[PDB]
């Protein structure tokens, strides 16, 4: 090809990875899987709506909740439509669909400023924008545009069975060498069915020079017949008690059913328990530095596919409910796994056995996976359920490594309506990690359902796009599904993608190069050749326009390079403020970028999507809780970008504004700063209401998640009331934050109980038993965050956290109680722990 030569290249420097380079493998595996992947590419690509898909309406179908019918105005709400410099306001009904809208005298109602749609067959109410306008209490305020064109979405055109073997398995330790190291050292080789060990064996201790040789023959008791697709063979190095050194994998049955023959010369990672990289099919590419081990697999052999109770005891039926009832993170004794086993078929008609089920399941023989697809092949129960995505999260973790329990739960995610997508794509991309295998059902699904909708897309692209760039562990395969995503969106968004990519490029240099400048307190200097560089670069580099990454509704335009700076902050972030490149945003307030490397803001995109999850939740019961959980997005190695909230600042720096430094703290700060603030009595009370409800969610928040006790220059507030938590990538005591100067805005002190302060343990304790109701599946978010996202060699003790902080077992009542000991022990600390910060 002529016209790729352009184009793979466009597609490497996109991605950030080069998806045709074989210089770190050892089969054909991902190759395969770019080739796999085209099918559900021309699938989607071709079955989608060409006008539908160009200008992607968001929208939703949950009830319009209670907190925002409250908020219309005689079943009216009022739009405000323009055309050139005239525009005048129209009555409308939630009900009234875009179209009922448009013959009220071809064209199409965009939002102003935005490249956001109200177009389609579903109510005005139903439009996030619309929901988001009444949220925040902000006129509709839209302009007659003709429609974007679809030719633009163009689309670039492009010999012995298995349980036949009864010979053990083996595999030969050649030996192991390290270019560049006075102990011992012994290699282990598991045979991996998930996390689940099926057998192990050891070469004797030899010493540890930079070469080792064994030559020896691991001889396994598990037969070749019993190994079961997506095995791992988990080789490990171990000195000296003991210590792990370096791991490496090697999937035992390869992605043709085939299993894996011959000899191997496999680079290994490093060290530094439950941790997604520790499971990686992926080799080590710095082959120069690592350590590598040869091996030798000899007997091709292919593995084949396939083509009752219900009457118990009554002591034993509860005991089997007892278990399906208990929460995720819950150890199933022998006894329990073989309880569920016998009752296979009676634990089929619960939805919620299913984990615990096929945690049942002895992967290690044949026939018992056998009576487990037959079980399978009967799931109508299952199939019939409504969807519940802590059920079907669970599936997808790294406790299953078995391709149809994981097709089941991809199954349910079908019938998420975009809007879901959204709320769990991160979690989804991040749980690819526990995929054994390139292609799955999990990846074609981000596939398709990133190809069907711009938006689920945009997001789909940073997400892969993150990782590739900081995890060596999973690059390959991510960049083989991000490449298939690319060759279907169509070159409009490979071109937004393009522009985008540039832009961020250009910003990370001027931060990495300015970062450099300066002794860690802002230099006068620094100030020269930073506002020099942000010139510098809009002179010959810089578009007329980008999309904001965090938020694909806003173009960007040229800089506001005197509103730029760098944070008196020993990571020195950058301070960028953009123009919107839309003459039609009747706005003018600029857009707030903060560039910073330094921190891992995969830990914040992670926190920052469960509290958008926590939100959602709340609204299924009607509750607002106003948090704010701002844009982030990770774009490379500890370094990303950042949404500046605008009108707020941190509690700290009002306490360092009335008081000064060495924090003499006073109480009364918070409540006078904000009304100093405000204009109006009105205007102040509502914003001392949304401080109730901010104040009240992100404490629920926090302290369900365990990153409640902060440092106080780490809370910010807007001018507007709304408290809310940052810089999340950094993790005696106290539960979370609830000081006398946030006690005194809700009108306490002390010991007393003002008006707001009962209606703040009212809306805590109502937040704190919603997530409650959710249990299960927060648990198992939690999980995946740490796995996924928390580099720390994370132990069961530090997930064992959230099920004690949403106090599991326990009734209603009692929890409420332990909720409201938090609240006080808070209220007893006072400035105790702020205090001791310092130092
Ligand atoms: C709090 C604050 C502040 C700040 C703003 C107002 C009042 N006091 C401090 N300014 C900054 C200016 C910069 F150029 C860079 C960073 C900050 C900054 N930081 C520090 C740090 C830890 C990098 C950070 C992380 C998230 C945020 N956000 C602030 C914008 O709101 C969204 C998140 C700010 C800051």
């Amino acid at each position: 090809s002529e016209e790729s030569q352009a184009f793979q290249r466009q597609l490497t420097a996109l991605i950030g990875y080069d998806v045709t380079d074989v210089s770190n493998v050892h089969d054909d595996e991902l190759e395969f899987t770019r080739r796999g992947l085209v099918t559900p590419r021309m699938a989607e690509v071709a079955s989608r709506d060409p006008k539908l898909y160009a200008m992607h309406p968001w929208v939703t179908s949950k009830p319009l909740p209670e907190y925002l019918w409250k908020k219309i105005a005689n079943n009216c709400i009022f739009i405000v439509i323009h055309r050139s410099t005239t525009s005048q306001t129209i009555k409308v009904s939630p009900d009234d669909t875009p179209g009922a809208i448009l013959q009220s005298f071809d064209f199409v109602l965009r939002v102003c400023g935005r490249d956001e749609y109200l177009v389609g067959e579903t109510p005005i109410k139903n439009f996030q924008w619309v929901r988001h306008c009444l949220k925040n209490g902000e006129e509709i305020h839209v302009v007659l545009d003709t429609p974007p064109d679809p030719a633009l979405d163009e689309v670039r055109k492009e010999t012995v069975s298995l349980w036949d073997c009864d010979r053990k398995f083996r595999v030969k330790i050649r030996g192991i060498d390290i270019p560049v190291l006075d102990l011992t050292v012994f290699v282990e080789a598991n045979i991996q069915h998930g996390q689940q060990v099926l057998c192990q064996r050891r070469t004797s201790p030899k010493p540890f020079t930079e070469e080792v040789l064994w030559n020896v023959w691991l001889e396994f008791s598990i037969k070749i017949k019993d190994l079961p697709k997506g095995a791992l063979l988990n080789l490990q190095i171990y000195c000296g008690k003991v210590q792990l050194l370096y791991y490496v994998n090697l999937l035992l049955i390869d992605h043709r059913f085939l299993l894996r023959r011959g000899e191997y010369v496999l680079h290994m990672w490093q060290i530094s328990s439950f941790n997604a990289d520790k499971l990686t099919s992926a080799t080590n590419p710095d082959k120069e530095n690592s350590m590598s081990i040869s091996i030798l697999l000899d007997n091709p052999i292919a593995l084949p596919k396939h083509q009752v109770r219900a009457e118990m005891p009554n002591q034993l039926r509860k005991q089997l409910e007892a278990i399906i009832a208990t929460d995720p993170l819950n150890p199933l004794t022998a006894e329990d796994k073989e309880l569920l086993w016998h009752f296979r078929y009676e634990s089929l008609k619960h939805p919620k056995a299913y984990p615990k089920l096929f945690s049942s399941v002895k992967w290690g023989q044949q026939e018992i996976v056998a009576k487990t697809y037959q079980l399978l092949a009967r799931r109508e129960v299952w199939d019939q359920s409504a969807l519940d995505v802590g059920l079907t999260m669970q599936l997808l973790d790294c406790n299953f490594s078995d391709e149809n329990v994981r097709a089941i739960a991809v199954q349910k995610l079908e019938s998420l309506e975009d809007d879901d997508v959204l709320h769990y794509l991160l979690q989804l991309v991040q749980a690819v990690k526990f995929e054994p295998y390139h292609d799955s059902a999990l990846a074609r699904f981000l596939l398709k359902r990133g190809l069907r909708n711009k938006r689920i897309g945009h997001f789909l692209f940073w997400f892969l796009r993150s990782e590739i760039a900081q995890s060596r562990h999973y690059q390959q395969r991510f960049a083989v599904i991000l490449e298939a995503y690319l060759r279907g969106c169509g070159t409009a968004m490979l071109h937004d993608f393009t522009q985008q990519v540039q832009v961020i490029e250009m910003l990370q240099k001027v931060t990495l190069d300015i970062k450099s400048l300066s002794a860690e307190d802002v230099s006068s200097q620094v100030i020269s050749q930073l506002k020099q560089k942000l010139e510098n670069l809009q002179n010959s580099q810089l578009p007329e326009s980008f999309r904001v990454p965090y938020d694909p509704g806003l173009k960007a335009g040229a800089l506001a390079i005197e509103k730029c700076k760098v944070m008196a902050s020993k990571k020195k972030p950058l301070w960028l403020e953009f123009k919107c490149a839309d003459p039609t945003a009747l706005s003018n307030e600029t857009i707030g970028i903060i560039f910073k490397h330094g921190d891992d803001l995969r830990q914040d995109m992670l926190i920052l999507q469960i509290l958008r999850i926590m939100e959602s939740i709340w609204e299924t019961e009607s509750l607002d809780l106003c948090l704010l959980p701002y844009g982030c997005i990770s774009t490379g190695d500890k370094i990303g970008m950042i949404e500046i909230v605008k009108d707020a600042t941190t509690i700290a720096k009002i306490q360092q504004s009335t008081v000064g430094n060495t924090g003499a703290f006073k109480d009364e700060v918070l409540n006078h700063w904000l009304k100093e603030k405000s204009p109006t009595e009105e205007k102040f009370q509502a914003a001392v209401e949304r401080f109730v409800y901010s104040c009240a969610g992100y404490c629920v928040a926090t302290f369900v998640l365990g990153i409640g006790d902060r440092h106080n220059d780490n809370i910010m507030i807007t001018e507007t009331g709304n408290l809310f938590h940052i810089d999340f990538g950094h993790i005696e005591r106290v539960p979370f934050v609830l000081t006398p100067d946030f006690l005194f805005v809700m009108g306490t002190s002390g010991k007393k109980t003002s008006p707001h302060f009962q209606k703040f343990q009212d809306i805590c304790v109502k937040a704190y038993l919603a997530l409650r109701h959710h249990t299960n599946l927060l648990i198992i978010l939690f999980s995946m965050m740490l796995m996924t996202g928390m580099p720390q060699l994370t132990s069961k003790e530090d997930i064992e956290y959230i099920r004690d902080a949403l106090t599991v077992g326990k009734n209603e009542e009692d929890a409420k109680k332990y909720f409201l000991d938090q609240i006080e022990v808070c209220r007893d600390k006072g400035w105790t722990v702020q205090f001791n910060w310092f130092l």
